[PDB]
This record gives structure tokens, sequence and C-alpha cells, in this order.
């Protein structure tokens, strides 16, 4: 019997995605072929271990699939080693941490409020429970990272691992300087590029590979691949260590169907069209931030060098939570986001984060940004209304989905 | 541009799957509809949090999907709470351990050599790295667990958590006795039913729900669902604590397309036809074990109560490694497995584990087991040959895949 109830819900989700403007910076739309690989029969095989060295037999074909994913990732980012088995960006980070540190060791990451990710030291996350955390933020004036403050904290606290990368920082990172700092205290530099991995692949963001000891990322988000994790490094000896922490350390059987999707995504990212897409992502972001600033909205750091930006809603008397609900009401999805030195708690926040990867995949162009800016503005000042919901629907329906 | 190279491999794996006999106990073949859900657009949504309390907007449909998987899991297993977000059986176990213990605490699990799983205390796994481990096994004379030995160890070591369940144990578990031992020393009882979850759902195996504090499982294996984890309990208060460990504790965004596939798998398991399939799984295992015994092999414990059984190859002078290779050469996949107090090292062993869930899904019935038993015996005694490989291929092809 077909589970009609379940598939009807899936059909409702396809409609919502099609009829709305997804502006959540960590979302994107995967291609049909990525979905074909993920929904393949590769899910029927337990391939514990690594190519050429599996626990069980019958993996001759799976080994070639995983290997291709491995080699493509290396070629894409210019790495000497890769591990494509992490179930998620969180499991990727978990494995690296456990391979380089012992519980109790000091880990240094970006403050969640300043833009860091949950896995960079939050007390409610495994990162802050097992390790002693030290956090760096941004300057109160420019809202940019101050490398001398980072250096100071590093010399004072002497972390075993320093993490660069974030989920809500709109500017470029100086990986060379971060490595220098790490070298001064004998720490490992781990760069979590999950957010900007796609921009690095396209050459539109500084590559961390030559400076970091280890690099982690998701395969989804700007890279536009299936939901999952990835780990890279220019040091294969360190790589062997980390392979052990993924398996048998923290995971069991890998999701080979997903890994086949990663191979496909790396294949797509290697095509000239991917660079053109990424360029538009950035152009769309800058232009959208600009159109919103022209309307009286304050953009954190004043702009962006990447795919996302943060809007400070304090001047407009709106909490991030309220903005998110009003926009969601008309088919515009974002997520409330704490801003640097946010007076309000994390459950409320004072701002919202916006990203363009998703709508750029749907063919939105910089010339359309003024229209998107208008709808967002109206939704925040005038609140939700049927006519506004319709205007959003028509705009979205005019752009196809992959 | 289609990734031809990758898709050519997928087609080769499908062929491999069609033309062989899969006897690895942890394997199965998912339905087309399970794959359709896993390959859906639900992968595009970021949905950190739980239904009604998410960290992003636009989750209204996703919440219905996840609630549906949760409610069907509760109805299927007779539970008060469920968490459907674990990426795998391993992350399900990790979340529970971290919710109940602090690093340094003592965990009691089944010795790997006796049938336990890597996550039940292995030194190379997070379980044996974060916690102190005490293991229990089987008796050399009964080849079964000794509840008196378990109790003695529990009183002597006072573990904070005792895990029941294993990956290669062919007999029923006395969950009541385990809970008594756990209460006597003040420990939590965790039952990992990953291997036999399908049988529990079909009511052919004692249900651990009323006796354990928490139950973990995989959604694949006997349950025949997509690869992923699951957590259940009769205690909602304990559940709430565990929900926090899954997120923001150890995971980030959930794989909602996989959760949809889980909901589908639960729907399939709630149908009477699933009880018939499971009944056949057990009859096939019992019958196959008898046919092999009749041909000169000894069955550990003398038989089986579930979907798997261990073959003692000593009567024929073979090691599990040799048997593994000879069988793999004619298209029959099994895995070596140590027998109780094996006279051979762990990388060699004197036995193999065999499971029928996969071939049963392919339509094999008890009357055909004698034939399967003959092919296995010929392969082990005559060794690989083209004529035998062809006979396996044809038999396999005569039994379609879902």
């Amino acid at each position: 019997k077909r589970d009609e109830a379940l598939f009807e819900l899936i059909a409702l989700e396809e409609k919502r995605q099609r009829e709305g403007l997804e502006l959540i910076a960590s979302e994107n739309f995967v291609s049909k072929q990525v979905r074909e690989a993920v929904g393949s029969v590769l899910t029927n095989k337990y391939a514990e271990g690594y190519p050429g060295a599996r626990y069980y037999g019958g993996c001759e074909v799976i080994d070639r699939v995983e290997s291709l994913a491995i080699e493509r990732a290396k070629a894409l980012f210019g790495a000497a080693w890769a591990n494509v088995q992490p179930h998620s960006g969180s499991q990727a980070n978990m494995a690296v941490y456990m391979a380089l540190m012992e519980p109790g060791d000091t880990l240094m990451g970006m403050d969640l409020a300043a833009g860091g990710h949950l896995t960079h030291g939050s007390r409610v996350n495994f990162s802050g429970k097992l390790y002693k955390v030290v956090s760096y933020g941004v300057r109160p004036d420019t809202e940019l990272i101050d490398l001398e403050e980072v250096r100071r904290l590093a010399l004072e606290h002497r972390p075993k691992v320093i993490v660069a990368g974030a989920s809500a920082y709109p500017r470029f990172w100086d990986f060379k300087a971060f490595r220098e700092i790490a070298d001064e205290v004998g720490a490992y530099l781990v760069v979590d590029m999950a957010h900007f991995a796609g921009l690095v692949a396209a050459g539109l963001h500084p590559n961390p590979l030559p400076y970091a000891h280890v690099v982690t990322s998701t395969t989804h988000k700007t890279l536009r691949g299936p939901r999952g994790g990835l780990i890279l490094s220019n040091d294969p000896e360190l790589g062997k260590r980390i392979d052990k922490l993924i398996f048998p350390g923290i995971q069991g059987g890998p999701l080979e169907h997903v890994i086949a999707g990663k191979a496909v995504a790396f294949f797509e990212a290697l095509q000239p069209e991917f660079k053109e897409y990424s360029r538009l992502v950035v152009e769309n972001a800058k232009r959208l931030a600009e159109e919103l600033a022209r309307r009286g909205y304050r953009i954190v750091t004043g702009g962006t060098d990447n795919h996302l930006f943060l809007v400070d809603l304090r001047p407009k008397g709106l909490t991030g939570k309220e903005a998110e609900e009003r926009l969601d009401a008309v088919g515009i999805t974002v997520n409330k986001n704490a801003i640097p030195f946010d007076p309000k708690p994390p459950r409320v926040t004072s701002g919202i984060r916006i990203g363009t990867p998703a709508i750029t995949t749907r063919g939105f162009t910089p010339e359309e940004m003024p229209l998107v800016a208008e709808l967002i503005d109206r939704a925040l000042l005038e609140g939700p209304s049927e006519a506004l919901r319709e205007e959003v629907r028509r705009l979205a329906l005019a752009h196809p989905m992959p």
C-alpha cells in the first residue's frame, strides 16, 4: 500500500518551496540528479570502513563511488586528503575535535552572538560541554573581527584548537593571520567553511586549505549538495588520524547513497556554470543589502563580501522573532539572528539573517533585488496581508525550481 | 550536465544487488516509496528544533511530517515518547549516553567478541573513550548470557548505565531480569534493539519498552526502513532531556527527507503484511540453520529465536575468513564472526553470521532454504567455480527486488 498521507505532505512542501521566497542563508535547492543519487539503492549496503578496507564484502562498486567523491573533493578544493562520510557538518566538527583534543582541553571559537556556530563552543552543545571554551567576537564600532584581540586571547589562554569560520559573519577571513596566531601558541587551526564552501570552490572566497591544519564543511548550503558533511586537509598523516575518529570513533555505517550525491554535487561544482552561479549569489546579496539600506535598514558591517548579511532591527522597534513571523506570514522565510552585542536574549534577538543562495538557483538576478527589498520592507512596516502574500507568490512562481 | 560516471556506477551496484544472495544479517532492501521520500525536496529545509519550536521559519509542513513519524513510532512500538532525528544508530546511542552519564562514568555492555556492538564499550569507539567500560559475555558451556555473571559484575562495578542488546546474539533477551539488576545497583537500563526492532514491531520478539528506561534503534535492518536512528521510551520526562542532547547537543539540522522515509517505513510496519514478512524471516533463519546442521555444521546455541544465527565451521576445518572469501566469490555475502571462546584470533575466527531478512524481502520461503544451504556447502567445500556462480545468479534473478 502507498502511504498516501505522507506523499500528500511532500507535495505540500514542494508547493511551499515553489510559492515562496526562501531567504534563509543556509538553504539552497538541490538538482534533480543529486536527488536521484540520494534516493538510490546504495542505501542497501553496509560499508563500514573505507575503500579497499571494509569490514564486509560486496563493496567493490561502493568503493568506487566513495573514492570518486573523495578524489573530486580533493581536486575541487586542492586538498591532499578528504573524508566524505560525515553525516553532517556537526559530525564533521565532532570528529576533528576528538582527534586533536582530549576532554578538558581549551578550544577557541567565535562567540555565538558575534556570528559563531553552535559547534564553536556553545555550553548546550557538545563543544562547550567536553571542552573549556574561549570566545572572540567583533569590534563594537566596525563589527569586524580584530586580529589583535584574537591574538591576545590566544596568548593569554593558549588554546589547543582555534576555530575560524562562522554561520553569520558577512566578511572575508584572513586565514594566513589566523594560522600565524595559532603558530604563536602551538595550536591547530581548524577552519569550518560550511557556509562559504561554495564560494571557495568558485574562487570567490579566500581558500583556507593552505593555512588551516584541517577544514570541515557541510556538503549542502553554498556548495549546493546533499545534506551531509565533509573534512579536508593538506596533511594526509593528520587525515589518517581523523579517518579513525569518523569510523570506528563516532559513526557506524556511512550513508553511501548520500555520498553518491556528494560526488554528483562536486561534479556540478567543477562545471564553469557553478562559478557563474556563485558570482550571482554575491551580486544578489550586495545589491539586496544595498536596496534595504536605502530604505533605512541598518546592515551589520555596512554590507557583505559573501552570500549573507544581517539586518539590525533595533531602530525599527522590531525583535528578530517578530520580523521572522511577519515575513513568514507572507511566504518570505528568513531566521531571526542575534547581532553583535545584542541586548535581547537568543530566543528573541534583535535582527534577522538573509541569504541569496536559494533564490539565485531559481534564477533571480540583481535587477530583481529592488522588488524583493520592497516586499520585505512592506511586510515589516505594514504587517501581513493577503494582497502582499499574493504578490510574493506571483514573483516566486515566475521563477522555476530545479 | 549529467554525471554519467557516477550514474554508471549506480547501475552496476543495482546489478550486483540483483544477481547475488545477501546473507549479511544487518542488510535489507527498502521499498520504492521509502526511496522516493528520501530523494524528495525535504532535504532543502533547515529545521533545527522540534515541531512547534523551530529555529527557522517555513517549517509548517515539515512539522507535520516529523509529528507523523513520531506518532506512528509510538503506536507501532507502544511508546510514550520518540525522537526521530538521530542520523544513525550510533548517534542515537551517543545522545542517550551523554544525557545519562558524564565522562568518566561506568558503562556496562556486551563484549564485542561475544556479540556486542562497537557502541557498547569498544576502546576505539567513543563509548570506550569517554567512559570506563565493563563487559559481559556468554558462557563457554551454554553459549548464552549468564544473568548471574551480569549481576555479579553490576554489583562489583556499579555502572551508571547497563546496555542490553547486541549485533550477533541469536536468542531472546530477558529484559525484566536486566531491569531488576539495574534497579539493584541504581543504574539506567538502555536497550539497543537495532537488530531485532522489526521483530519487536511484529510482536515476534519480547518488547523492551516497559522494562528499559530508554530504547534506541536503527530504522534500517529488520525494520526495513531508511538508514538512520530512533529513540523511544515510556518516560516523557526522560525523553525531554534526551531531545536536548540530540539538538542542540550533538546534531545540527535534521535530515527531514530521511524522517519522511522513516514515517513511510513505520506505515509499512503497521500493516498486517509486515507481520507475515517477519514471521517468514524467522522461519527462514530456523530452517536454514537446520539445513546447514544437517549438512555437517554446528549452530551456536543449537539454533535461533530471531533473524540471524552463527555457524561453527570447526566441523569442516574452515575459518570464518576463508568461508567469507569463498562465498563472496560466488555471489554470497556473509561475514565472519567469532564463536564463544574462539580458538582463533578475531581477524580469522571459526564462524560466520547469517541472516535472512534480505532474501525474505526478495520472496525466499522456507521450502527454498534447503537449496540455499546446498549452495553454501558446495562453495565452502568445492570452492568457487563459474558454474556455481551462475547457479547463484539465476536463483537470485528468479527472486525480484522491491
